[PDB]
């Protein structure tokens, strides 16, 4: 329950800055 359990339920717990998390962070990295 460490990992696809507990990051299940924090994706709408800011609802308004996860919606946009990643659409407020793309760039080009490439890494």
């Amino acid at each position: 329950k460490s990992y696809m359990a507990y990051l299940s339920a924090e994706l709408f717990h800011l609802s308004g800055i996860m919606a946009l998390i990643a659409s407020g962070v793309v760039m080009r990295p490439k890494k």
